[PDB]
C-alpha cells in the first residue's frame, strides 16, 4: 500500500470515463523511458482505476508511479488534480 496507491486510486476515481479514455491512451502516447515497462493501451482500457493503481506502481515503484501519474495527467494539460497528486503522495 502506501500514499502513493491511496492518492492514484482516488485520482482514477475523481476521472471521468472521457478523461480515463484519454489518460489510458496518454500513459501510452508520452515515449516512456528505458528500464521501467509500458501497459499497452489494451491492458489500460481492460483494467480499471485499482487495477492500475496495483499495476502502475508494482511494475514501476510508488514514488515513480504516482510522479508518472501526475506527469501522464499533466501531459493530458491537468494541472489540479497532477499538482494536488503529487502532494497527496509526498506534500
Amino acid at each position: 500500500m502506501g500514499r502513493a496507491r491511496d492518492a492514484i486510486l482516488d485520482a482514477l476515481e475523481n476521472l471521468t470515463a472521457e478523461e480515463l479514455k484519454k489518460f489510458k491512451l496518454k500513459l501510452l502516447s508520452v515515449p516512456l523511458r528505458e528500464g521501467y515497462g509500458r501497459i499497452p493501451r489494451g491492458a489500460l482500457l481492460s483494467m480499471d482505476a485499482l487495477d492500475l493503481t496495483d499495476k502502475l506502481v508494482s511494475f514501476y515503484l510508488e514514488t515513480y508511479g504516482a510522479e508518472l501519474t501526475a506527469n501522464v495527467l499533466r501531459d493530458m494539460g491537468l494541472q489540479e488534480m497532477a499538482g494536488q497528486l503529487q502532494a497527496a503522495t509526498h506534500q
